[PDB]
């Protein structure tokens, strides 16, 4: 089979047939993908809605005996079952494109793509990841394009890619499990492509958390690629990380008890990452950076509040950037814009 539709279900019992919908209204033969539901012991009727497409779409139901608490084992279930030579993982509350699996298989015999990314669409008011999705290309790298700003699994695998080498999703950490998932199946793939063509998926503790991310620094930097390369890579992580994930302003939003909690956490995750590293960083997180490793709260917050308020101890201005020192007797950080 070409394709192999992953389904995690837990109480969808709401929206699940909306996707079922989808799947059958695919311009693609029932014959070549499967639909592969695992079920995280749902209350509700979830698995009968689903029984009622048992006669037209090719389909395949587990039920997890316990509940997990999250999509990674079930996927990884669904994973294991699937024969489709490509997966998709599929939110049950969610629906994709009539032509999605006639352009994706179109596209993937064209280029033969390990990773294929979809254009997403945000329904009801969704945030949805765009800058990666303007245009069409059939190979770009995590150096040259934004792809490492979407690690959500909502993508095409060649389902060897992730078998070959082991990929799947962590089943005990249940914050953020996926990024180290597509971050992994990134590094393996040969090819990554993204097709934009039209919109096609339709979308509608700290220690848990910084375990995953110093799993993805782990990963990074013991890929089989140049040493400079998995620096680089590690550095747009780490970009991506800062601006956009809950490490982003924690000391101005987490209550000051809890903060020792989480620069303990996000230490242990910045102590993975080689210190040569910051200087390719965005020169604005290079003492957030510094005071992360040091597990230095107090030095750490003092920079978020500066930033925020855009009051500095000392700074200069040059080549219309600052220099700034923080705090008395700490090291002046340069070029922050």
């Amino acid at each position: 089979m070409k394709f192999s539709v992953i389904v995690p279900t837990y109480n969808s019992e709401k929206y699940i047939t909306e996707l079922l919908n989808s799947l059958a209204k695919q311009d693609f033969p029932k014959t070549e993908f499967e639909v592969v539901v695992v079920d995280d012991c749902s209350t509700d009727q979830t698995l009968q809605i689903v029984e009622k497409y048992r006669n037209k779409l090719n389909l395949k139901v587990s039920q997890l005996e316990t509940n997990s608490g999250g999509p990674g084992k079930p996927r990884n279930v669904a994973l294991k079952q699937a024969e489709g030579e490509f997966v998709l993982f599929v939110d049950s509350d969610d629906y994709i494109n009539k032509e999605t699996l006639k352009d994706a298989a179109a596209f993937i015999d064209e280029h033969h793509s390990d990773v294929l990314l979809i254009k997403m669409k945000g329904v009801n008011g969704r945030g949805v990841p765009q800058s990666m999705f303007k245009e069409t290309a059939p190979e770009v790298t995590l150096l040259n394009s934004r792809i490492i700003y979407t690690l959500s699994p909502t993508k095409i695998y060649r389902t060897a890619l992730l078998k070959d080498n082991d990929i799947y999703f962590p089943e005990e950490l249940k914050s953020a499990e996926d990024q180290l998932f597509t971050m992994k199946a990134y590094l393996n793939a040969n090819r990554i492509s993204v097709l934009s063509d039209k919109a096609y998926y339709y979308a509608t503790s700290p220690e848990d958390f910084y375990e995953v991310m110093r799993l993805i620094a782990v990963e990074i930097l013991n890929a089989d690629l140049e040493e400079a390369h998995k620096d680089q890579i590690l550095a747009e992580f780490l970009n991506r990380h800062f601006s956009f994930s809950r490490t982003n302003g924690f000391s101005l939003k987490v209550k000051l008890e809890e903060q020792p909690q989480w620069i303990n956490a996000l230490g242990d995750f910045i102590q993975a990452v080689p210190e040569r590293v910051d200087a390719l960083v965005m020169s604005k997180l290079r003492p957030l950076l510094h005071y992360a490793r040091a597990k230095d709260i107090d030095n750490y917050r003092t920079v978020e509040e500066s930033y925020r308020q855009g009051q500095y101890y000392r700074f200069d201005i040059v080549d219309g950037k600052l220099n700034i020192q923080f705090n008395e007797g700490e090291p002046y950080f340069e070029g922050i814009d």
